[PDB]
């Protein structure tokens, strides 16, 4: 599935993402916008062999299973191509395992680069929230 944007702050906001920990709303959409374009059916592999899968691009060398990465843990303990889902659950709930582990949103490289320090409102400007 290919979100609008205003259709997945909404989804992310029922799911608990606004203000998790500290991180408002327009900071996951712009996260998701550059990860993934709001294709929840992306994939991208890496030089190191891991694959990142979904909206929000979760990498196979710590999260999640993809039978293909050798050494890697799971540790959202979920196989890869659940993030792949129309259903965003199981890429929200291991989003927080992983926003959580220390390093906050700069997990995310995207988000470093092109979100951070940025007027992340104007991502859900607009949307009926
Ligand atoms: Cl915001
Ligand atoms: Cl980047
Ligand atoms: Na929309
Ligand atoms: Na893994």
């Amino acid at each position: 599935k290919v979100f609008g944007r205003c259709e997945l702050a909404a989804a992310m906001k029922r799911h608990g993402l606004d203000n998790y920990r500290g991180y408002s709303l327009g900071n996951w959409v712009c996260a998701a916008k550059f990860e993934s374009n709001f294709n929840t059916q992306a994939t991208n592999r890496n030089t190191d062999g891991s694959t990142d899968y979904g909206i929000l691009q979760i990498n196979s060398r710590w999260w999640c299973n993809d039978g293909r990465t050798p050494g890697s843990r799971n540790l959202c303990n979920i196989p890869c191509s659940a993030l792949l889902s129309s259903d965003i659950t199981a890429s929200v709930n291991c989003a927080k395992k992983i926003v959580s582990d220390g390093n906050g949103m700069n997990a995310w490289v995207a988000w470093r680069n092109r979100c951070k320090g940025t007027d992340v409102q104007a991502w859900i400007r607009g949307c009926r929230l």
